[PDB]
């Protein structure tokens, strides 16, 4: 749930270990 992977994910995935995509930004927990 935490914006803390320096990475967004307008296509829908984020390529971050242990981020998901909370559309359009990757987020850990």
């Amino acid at each position: 749930g935490l914006p803390v992977c320096a990475e967004t994910c307008v296509g829908g995935t984020c390529n971050t270990p242990g981020c998901t995509c909370s559309w359009p930004v990757c987020t850990r927990n």
